[PDB]
């Protein structure tokens, strides 16, 4: 069994932890935690390319893309590796985030450890905006908070 | 050639950014970068086993282990893979971080992507320090600064 985590901080309020656990190199990937600060709807919920944070969650460049796919949703086939979809935080500022995911893994291909997990100002329209960023970033506005994800005990 | 980045940060503030550069998955690493906020001498220079900054540079666990070996210093053949030395500050404050190493690698299973560096309160006594301490951590004291590893552009 393989596991990671990403510890989610920025310039503002929006700071999270985020647990990523895979049974198998061939299995789904368990992704849980909580993220505080967050205005009340979804979220944008990407793994970035770099781990890098240098400049901050800018740094992390493009959604992660191995396959050269367009944007979508986690539950289309037309997605980048990258695309966790949203998080939905309630009144109360807190996202409560249990995802399961098949395309992106800890092991052997496809792999976002070192890579950066962002979390968005707005909502990921999964592709289904109408516009030509839909396809490519899925409009979710600013890096709220972001931190690189690393290998767990 | 593989690129790697962290970004170390704790209380001080002790801020840096530190690069990592490999030409090929058997050739040495070149590891460069800057740290402000260092008292003057040396600092223990560590890549520790868990990319896990959940609560601080604490969870990042012992030094990154691979091979079950001893502590020493980068020169040495007896040392953990993480075992990177000392990096020196001047009376500015600042230690300019200039290191090839041959054991840590951006590749397989001495890679340290999603491990997390630490830089230490006092110096790596490169397993010379002669109490048992010197043989597991070198004695550097406590983490002033810590990173997790990022895959870079
Ligand atoms: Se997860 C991954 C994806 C693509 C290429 C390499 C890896 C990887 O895990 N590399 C490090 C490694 C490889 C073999 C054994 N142990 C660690
Ligand atoms: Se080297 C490593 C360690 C832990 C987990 C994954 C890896 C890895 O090799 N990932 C693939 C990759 C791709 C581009 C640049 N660096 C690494
Ligand atoms: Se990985
Ligand atoms: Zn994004
Ligand atoms: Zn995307
Ligand atoms: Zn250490
Ligand atoms: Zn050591």
């Amino acid at each position: 069994a393989t596991k990671a985590v990403c510890v989610l901080k920025g310039d503002g309020p929006v700071q999270g932890i985020i647990n990523f656990e895979q049974k198998e190199s061939n299995g789904p990937v368990k992704v849980w935690g909580s993220i505080k600060g967050l205005t009340e709807g979804l979220h944008g919920f990407h793994v970035h390319e770099f781990g890098d944070n240098t400049a901050g969650c800018t740094s992390a460049g493009p959604h992660f893309n191995p396959l050269s796919r367009k944007h979508g949703g986690p539950k289309d086939e037309e997605r980048h590796v990258g695309d966790l979809g949203n998080v939905t935080a309630d009144k109360d500022a807190v996202a409560d985030v249990s995802i399961e995911d098949s395309v992106i893994s800890l092991s052997g291909d496809h792999c976002i450890i070192g890579r950066t997990l962002v979390v968005h100002e707005k909502a990921d329209d999964l592709g289904k905006g109408g516009n030509e960023e839909s396809t490519k970033t899925g409009n979710a506005g600013s890096r709220l908070a972001c931190g690189v994800i690393g290998i767990a005990q």
